[PDB]
């Protein structure tokens, strides 16, 4: 199912911890783990992420300007996690964990099959880039798994411990300002 | 309860909501709600915060470059949206709402006794808040209330919805890249 991209703060605000989704110049498919981020407008959708040297997917974000932020929920915890503590400069981590690439519509970089939500993004603007290690990505598409079972979304709190959802509450009725 | 500032990615990466305090130039206080933020580094400790102009505490931040970072519990849910729809231009929202404010350190914003943390925060970069009404800040002493009973987060969702916090995932022994 598809939601407009305009919907991802529905998605993003909250905090979820998200695996990012790359393809080289090279073709190939990578994921790293990113809890520093932001939404940074609704309309258009706007997202600042921290991506650093550090990390190999820095070079296809550099060189090719596309991801997907997919996702993830609690019955991938440990997949997360150890993503965000491997490199795909010399493992295939697809493979590996057991994830499926899915084509995208408007990015080179895949939708993880298993991620709940798949976000895919364009960098437009890399002037805080080489400053702080901040993207400015652009929302192009937003893919949700409707079918899936387990849909609870978990946050990174630091040093491997995450919160998972719990309890919905549901003050709409007081957003007065914000119709 | 003080924790050296260095700690803030502990409080603020998993994305709660968010109080920001200030206090203008005429000596008014103020809070405001905030979804729109990320941690951006852990040491120095640096946040990304979007305040715009729609904000009457854009005023307080762009004439005195300091708030304080209070973050609530899910006992506030509704008061704290209810900081989010009105405004201190005309309101004096601490009294109206009877949140108790207690003299922060290094800033004249002041802490909010009812909040869980509190982090106390210079503005250290506007270079684009013209741009994408982006704020750097800069924590600099972090207080938390060790006693406190209640100490939910919530996550906004969007449009008033918020997701509580569950229960924890401790995955520690997996972060073998981050010790
Ligand atoms: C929970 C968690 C959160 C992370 N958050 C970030 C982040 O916000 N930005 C970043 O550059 N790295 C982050 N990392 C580190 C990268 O995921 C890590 O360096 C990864 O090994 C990079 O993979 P790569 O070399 O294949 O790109 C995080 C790791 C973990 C486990
Ligand atoms: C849940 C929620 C999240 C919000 N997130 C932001 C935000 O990230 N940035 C912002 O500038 N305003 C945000 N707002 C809007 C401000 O809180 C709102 O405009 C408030 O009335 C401003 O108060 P002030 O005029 O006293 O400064 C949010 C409001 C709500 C209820
Ligand atoms: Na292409
Ligand atoms: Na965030």
């Amino acid at each position: 199912n598809e939601l407009p991209p305009e919907n991802a703060y529905r998605i993003l605000e909250s905090g979820p911890i998200v695996l990012v989704s790359t393809r080289g110049a090279d073709g190939r498919a990578n994921l790293m783990t990113m809890g520093f981020h932001m939404m940074m407008q609704h309309e258009p959708p706007l997202v600042g992420a921290i991506i650093g040297p550090w990390d190999y997917s820095h070079q296809a974000l550099s060189e090719t300007g596309e991801c997907v932020l997919a996702v993830p929920t609690v019955d991938l915890a440990e997949t997360v996690v150890d993503i965000g503590n491997c490199s795909g400069d010399a493992l295939d981590k697809f493979g590996h964990f057991g994830l499926t690439p899915v084509p995208a519509q408007t990015v080179d970089a895949p939708l993880v099959r298993q991620c709940w939500a798949n976000l895919e993004c364009r960098v437009v603007d890399d002037g805080w880039a080489r400053r702080y290690n901040l993207w400015v990505l652009e929302v192009q598409r937003i893919w949700i798994d409707t079918a899936r079972k387990e849909t609870r979304l978990i946050h990174h709190q630091g040093d491997g411990r995450f919160s998972v959802d719990g309890d919905t509450l549901d003050l709409g009725e007081r957003m007065t300002k914000w119709r």
